[PDB]
Order: C-alpha cells, then sequence, then structure tokens
C-alpha cells in the first residue's frame, strides 16, 4: 500500500517519491516527469504569448512559464476555458503567482497552492492506505529533567521508552537494574541507541502521544547540542518540522491531534485520555518526582515504571485509533500524516479536491486574510431550540431524524453551483431565508453526499453478509469512516477556509431542519395527541398524558410510519427509546431514566473533585427522588434535612473535604484560594510542596475570606474546630441542587432551616 509520497529535487527537476509499504517490503517509486501547474483565467486568448513573458526569481535563477495549454473546465457548474500554465520547479509557482494575477491580461488564478506530491496523487488517482498490508508500528517517548524557569531542551533527555507489540524497554544511562531496562553510557550513547532501535525493527508507523510538539523537537534540540545526526527517515533524513514533524520513510501518528478532536475532555493530559477510553487509570509522576529520582538515585525504579508505561499506553492509543484513521485516510486520499493532523472541514476539501479533478471542476481558490475574517464575521439561524415543559413526566419517548443535514442537503439539492442557478425549470426554496436551488441537474456536493450515503449502507448490507472480521471489522471502520466524512459536510459550508464556501447553503440547511421538526412537532400533537415536551435541533422527547407505556410505545412507532410518507426525500424520522420518566430544567439541562433504573443526566451533575462528598450525595438522592420515586417533595425534604445536620455538625467532615492540585510553585500564585494558602502554611512549617500535589481542604467558621479558614482536612478535629456549615449549604448543597427544584417551582428560600 501506498504510505506517504513526496519530492526530491535532482538538478533542478522535481522528482516525486512514492513511499509504499508491499508485501512485507519496503519500496519506493520515482515518477521524474510530473511538473507543476497553475489555472490562468485570461480577458483574451491574444495576449497568451504576453503572459508567457511573465518571469521572476529566486536563489538567483529565474522564473519562467515553460509550457501553456487551453483547457475548457466548469466552475461551478458553468463551463469556462482556462488556460493551464507549466513550471519547471514547485517552488517556481510562489514566487511567479502574484505576478501572474496582477497582469493586465489575467482576471484570476486557480489552484495555485496545492502541495505538489498531493497535486501528482490526485491527478494520478492515488490512493494511499489500500491493500492488505500487516504495517508495524513502534511507539515511543521520553523523559527530561526540567526545572522551573528553563527554556525547553536545556536540561537533557532521561529515559527513552519505546514499546511495540513484541516489546516494551526503556534506556536511561543511570543504572536502574530492572529486566526492561537498559542502560548505556551517555545521553548521546541514548539518542545512539535509540537510532539502532528504529534501524534494527525499522516501523511503518511511529507513535506519538504530542510528539509534533515536544517528544521529536526535544530530540532535534538534545541532538543538535549533543553533535549527533538523527536519520530517522528511511532515506537517512533528519525529521523535517513542517508545527509538526514528518519521517519521511514513515508514518509519525502522532495522537493527540486525533484524540483531541474525537472525544472531548476536560484535560488532555496522557493519563486522562488512557482510562477515557479503557477505563483504567494511569498513574502520573510529576517533574518535580522525575528530577529528584535522577538527582539522588531514590525512586529511579518508580520513574523507569513510568517511562515504560508511558509507552506502552502509547502504543495501545496508537493501535486502537490506528485502523479509523487508515480507514479515513483511504476514503480521503490523502497520507495518514495529513488524514490524522486535519479537521472535519479539511478532510472535507480533499475529498472533493480530488473528486472536482476526476469530474473536470476548476475548484474555487482558498479566501484571502480579509475574505476570511469576513466570513468568521458571519452568522446565521441554528437548530431549533424550544424552552421545555416543565414538571414531572411519564412515558417519555425519543424521536430524532436520521442524518437530517446530510438528507436535507440531498434532497433539495444544496450546493453553491446550484444556488439561485437562472433559467431552471424547478427549484427548492428555503423556509424564511428564501435560497432558491435548481433541481434541473445534481449539485456537485449533493452527487457525492449522496454516493457517500449509499455506499455506507452497501457496506452494511456486505457486513452481514460475512464471517470473517478480516473485512467485517475492516468494513466496520470503513462505513464509520464515511458517517465521519459524511456528517461533515454542513459544517464545511460554513468552513470560513473552505474552498467550497456557501453560507447560504448552510443556512438553508438549518432553516429545512426548523421546518421539519416543527412539521413533526404539529402533526404529533395536533393528528396523534402528543405532547412534546423538549426539541433539540433534530429530536425531540414527548408523551401521551395518561396512557399506559406499551400505548405510548404502539403510538410512536405507528407515528414514525405515518411521519415518514409524508416526509419528502431522504428525510425519515426514527423511533429511539422509551423512558420511564423524566424532566426538563431548561435547554440542554434534563434528567431521565429508563426501563433498567438507569439514570441518565445532561447539563446538570456536578463530577468535579472540586465538589465536596456532600455535594454529590445530596444531588444524586435528590435525583433519585424524582426518577425512583417520583417524589419531588422528597427529593426538597431530603435538601432540608442536609441543611439542618450541616447547621447542626452532624455531617462528618469527610463529606466535607474540598481536593484541589497544586499546578505550580507556590510563590507563583496570585490567586491565593483555600488550597493555596493551606499549601504555604504546610511550606513554611517545613513541607516540601511542589506542583501536582493535592491538598483537601475544610471551610471553618471565621471572619472573612473562606481563603483564611481553610484547614488541611487530616488536621481538622471536632473537639477543637467547626466547619463553616453557612459555607458548605450556601457555596456547595445548594449550588448542586437548586436549579433541579426550581424547575418545580421550589426556591433557595424553599431549601434551609
Amino acid at each position: 500500500m501506498i504510505l506517504d509520497a513526496d519530492y526530491i529535487t535532482e538538478d533542478g527537476k522535481p522528482i516525486i517519491r512514492i513511499f509504499k509499504k508491499e508485501n512485507g517490503e519496503f519500496k519506493v517509486e520515482y515518477d521524474r516527469n510530473f511538473r507543476p501547474y497553475i489555472y490562468a483565467l485570461l480577458k483574451d486568448d491574444s495576449q497568451i504569448d504576453e503572459v508567457r513573458k511573465i518571469t521572476a526569481e529566486r536563489h538567483g535563477k529565474i522564473v519562467r512559464i515553460i509550457d501553456a495549454e487551453k483547457v475548457r473546465k466548469k466552475f461551478l457548474g458553468r463551463p469556462i476555458e482556462v488556460w493551464r500554465l507549466y513550471f519547471e520547479h514547485p517552488q517556481d509557482v510562489p514566487a511567479i503567482r502574484d505576478k501572474i494575477r496582477e497582469h493586465s491580461a489575467v482576471i484570476d488564478i486557480f489552484e495555485y497552492d496545492i502541495p505538489f506530491a498531493k497535486r501528482y496523487l490526485i491527478d494520478k488517482g492515488l490512493i494511499p492506505m489500500e491493500g492488505d498490508e500487516e504495517l508495524k508500528l513502534l511507539a515511543f517517548d521520553i523523559e527530561t529533567l526540567y526545572h522551573e524557569g528553563e527554556e525547553f531542551a536545556k536540561g537533557p533527555i532521561i529515559m527513552i521508552s519505546y514499546a511495540d507489540e513484541e516489546e516494551a524497554k526503556v534506556i536511561t544511562w543511570k543504572k536502574i537494574d530492572l529486566p526492561y531496562v537498559e542502560v548505556v553510557s551517555s545521553e548521546r550513547e541514548m539518542i545512539k541507541r535509540f537510532l539502532k532501535v528504529i534501524r534494527e525493527k525499522d516501523p511503518d508507523v511511529i507513535i506519538t502521544y504530542n510528539g509534533d510538539s515536544f517528544d521529536l523537537p526535544y530530540l532535534v534540540k538534545r541532538a543538535e547540542k549533543l553533535g549527533i545526526k538523527l536519520p530517522l527517515g528511511r532515506d537517512g533524513s533528519e525529521p523535517k518540522m513542517q508545527t509538526a514533524v514528518e519521517i519521511k520513510g514513515r508514518i509519525h501518528f502522532d495522537l493527540y491531534h486525533v484524540i483531541r478532536r474525537t472525544i472531548n475532555l476536560p484535560t488532555y493530559t496522557l493519563e486522562a485520555v488512557y482510562e477515557a477510553i479503557f477505563g483504567k487509570p494511569k498513574e502520573k509522576v510529576y517533574a518535580h518526582e522525575i528530577a529528584e529520582a535522577w538527582e539522588t538515585g531514590k525512586g529511579l525504579e518508580r520513574v523507569a515504571k513510568y517511562s515504560m508505561e508511558d509507552a506502552k499506553v502509547t502504543y495501545e492509543l496508537g493501535r486502537e485509533f490506528f485502523p479509523m484513521e487508515a480507514q479515513l485516510s483511504r476514503l480521503v486520499g490523502q497520507p495518514l500524516w495529513d488524514v490524522s493532523r486535519s479537521s472535519t472541514g479539511n478532510l472535507v476539501e480533499w475529498y472533493l479536491l480530488r473528486k472536482a479533478y476526476e469530474r473536470n471542476e476548476l475548484a474555487p481558490n482558498k479566501p484571502d486574510e480579509r475574505e476570511y475574517e469576513r466570513r468568521l464575521r458571519e452568522s446565521y439561524a441554528g437548530g431549533y431550540v424550544k424552552e421545555p415543559e416543565k414538571g414531572l413526566w411519564e412515558g417519555l419517548v425519543s424521536l430524532d431524524f436520521r442524518s437530517l443535514y446530510p438528507s436535507i442537503i440531498i434532497t433539495h439539492n444544496v450546493s453553491p453551483d446550484t444556488l439561485n442557478r437562472e433559467g431552471c425549470r424547478e427549484y427548492d426554496v428555503a423556509p424564511e431565508v428564501g435560497h432558491k436551488f435548481c433541481k434541473d441537474f445534481p449539485g456537485f456536493i449533493p452527487s457525492l453526499l449522496k454516493r457517500l450515503l449509499d455506499e455506507r449502507q452497501e457496506i452494511k448490507r456486505k457486513m452481514k453478509a460475512s464471517k470473517d472480521p478480516i473485512e467485517k471489522k475492516m468494513l466496520d471502520y470503513r462505513q464509520r469512516a464515511i458517517k465521519i466524512l459524511a456528517n461533515s459536510y454542513y459544517g464545511y459550508y460554513g468552513y470560513a477556509k473552505a474552498r467550497w464556501y456557501c453560507k447560504e447553503c448552510a443556512e438553508s440547511v438549518t432553516a429545512w431542519g426548523r421546518e421539519y421538526i416543527e412539521f413533526v412537532r404539529k402533526e404529533l400533537e395536533e393528528k396523534f395527541g402528543f405532547k412534546v415536551l423538549y426539541i433539540d435541533t433534530d429530536g425531540l422527547y414527548a408523551t401521551i398524558p395518561g396512557a399506559k407505556p406499551e400505548e405510548i410505545k404502539k403510538k410512536a412507532l405507528e407515528f414514525v410510519d405515518y411521519i415518514n410518507a409524508k416526509l419528502p426525500g431522504l428525510l425519515e424520522l426514527e423511533y429511539e427509546g422509551f423512558y420511564v420518566r423524566g424532566f426538563f430544567v431548561t435547554k440542554k439541562k434534563y434528567a431521565l431514566i429508563d426501563e433498567e433504573g438507569k439514570i441518565i443526566t445532561r447539563g446538570l451533575e456536578i463530577v468535579r473533585r472540586d465538589w465536596s462528598e456532600i455535594a454529590k450525595e445530596t444531588q444524586a438522592k435528590v435525583l433519585e427522588a424524582i426518577l425512583k420515586h417520583g417524589n419531588v417533595e422528597e427529593a426538597v425534604k431530603i435538601v432540608k434535612e442536609v441543611t439542618e445536620k450541616l447547621s447542626k455538625y452532624e455531617i462528618p467532615p469527610e463529606k466535607l473535604v474540598i481536593y484541589e492540585q497544586i499546578t505550580r510553585p507556590l510563590h507563583e500564585y496570585k490567586a491565593i484560594g483555600p488550597h493555596v494558602a493551606v499549601a504555604k502554611r504546610l511550606a513554611a512549617r517545613g513541607v516540601k510542596v511542589r506542583p501536582g500535589m493535592v491538598i483537601g481542604y475544610i471551610v471553618l467558621r471565621g471572619d472573612g475570606p473562606i481563603s483564611k479558614r481553610a484547614i488541611l482536612a487530616e488536621e481538622f478535629d471536632l473537639r477543637k474546630h467547626k466547619y463553616d456549615a453557612e459555607y458548605y449549604i450556601e457555596n456547595q448543597v445548594l449550588p448542586a441542587v437548586l436549579r433541579i427544584l426550581e424547575a418545580f417551582g421550589y426556591r433557595k428560600e424553599d431549601l434551609r432551616w
């Protein structure tokens, strides 16, 4: 399979290199007969010879148009005649782009900023990551001695750990006697030993976490100071900065970019990411511990444990994310190095750029800086969000559209080239915004989106007709890769950097979305006796007041068949589930419970460790009283009862501890919060106290700011102190339950004494 492509220069001529892994053997093809080009729209053909006189200079040499060729293409559906101007070297184009455009005979230029090797992949129709090949993956990471204030790469690299499917080792230059640790002479020998590992294993994919920004730039800096090269590429080249890092013969897969745009987390440390998707917590050791262990020697086995686990975790994450990103690269038609480092809008643009070439479509240019900001200062209406019905409801059903925006794009032919197109037999008119879309011919984007949807379901129907997961699991990643690409079309329409930018298109798609969801609302209540409780863009919750649970399900499934016969095109509603009961506090804040007693919340729960246990406990009691017992009054009695025990000092102090983490040297704090004030009293008493240390405190009764009444929770003693009951009532328990109970008419006044 094709892994990557780039170009080298020989006697001024560019030579394409195609990096392939081919039946377990690395292979490089060379193409020297491919040349860069741009397109130029001229006011008149008589002046092409005048334009072919335009010259520029770079690195002393002159830059010339070496060939011209008149070609008839389509620009957003319209036929256009354009001149293809060839050049000798790809780096000639940026030196002569503007002078060709600034010429009086030239209206505009097109396709002038495509990377040369990717231009080759498109024009030749080559798809990376296509085939059977077993790619060899290897992960690596480093630890560094760091002292506060150092300016990156000042301290040396300690431990270079690596892990693959068979092994996990750590290379350090101090003696640590574990079977998986290899001790070498110096930091320079440690780097040299890692180069031998790369040369020995010869991996196809180099897996890192945050290696673009830390691991490999740290290597490049340290190896420079130590006077040693890093021939990590399969052609013997150093890693190249593009900020991201390339390794020529291989695929530098940095997991940070994929994970950051796939899963939403509070922080993206390696430990937080690991158990967010595997469930196993990972122990973290901070820079202050790593330093001290290397200074003395105390606990270096613990750091070798942390270094080895860092590599094994990086390999395990890289292994589970690689098959998806591989199928995504295959679908978009660009190398995984680029696919794993681009937003969804850029993934769509590469896909259409390839499709535009296949369809002889001229591609629009990227916006200038000023048009880019004007697009950013644009806005349009979004999805229909309803202030929900208050109170507790029984027998809720969930109904939502299936691919609402993709189905609207296809059904109404929403595309930049069909927008307000004159002389058509038909148009679909968008509600409110009133944009017209011609229906006489398939739009460029709706055509591609249609084939993606239908190809996805052919894959679904070929997954059931299977028994291996040698493709069933491979088809699953492929169909979900199509779902990612197809569900990115709408966002691309409003992507300010997009070439096929069309805000009128995205504005129309969301306008239809509000029309159809409100149409479902009307038929639900005026023809089927339902009561819709909550609406969010493409879905809603509804119930039949007083009806039995089974009768609500039966009429909900019948409404689905009824409303889908009346919906046009691919627009399809579906039944998504039943809930025993639930309530809605406001927009995007509600709580439900399903038929297995499983409580589901949204925008309500307090999960941070900044909350005392008595806060999380009381909120959990309230939700279960309302959802499991259907008793709003019991939930009010719970809060009221908790506030009584709080003021009578009957709540045990462990449920009152607030854990906070010191993330910094104490003297650099200006926000002197309670945990910082406690940490400073510990430091003054001789305790060491360093970033990463968690405190855990309790607020005592006293005068002004709670930053002064904080006591180290381990030092609390009821015979000696008393906690600020008013703090934990007004700042912990009540803020955890107030707006939940406010949704039922109660108030802060009703939850005290």
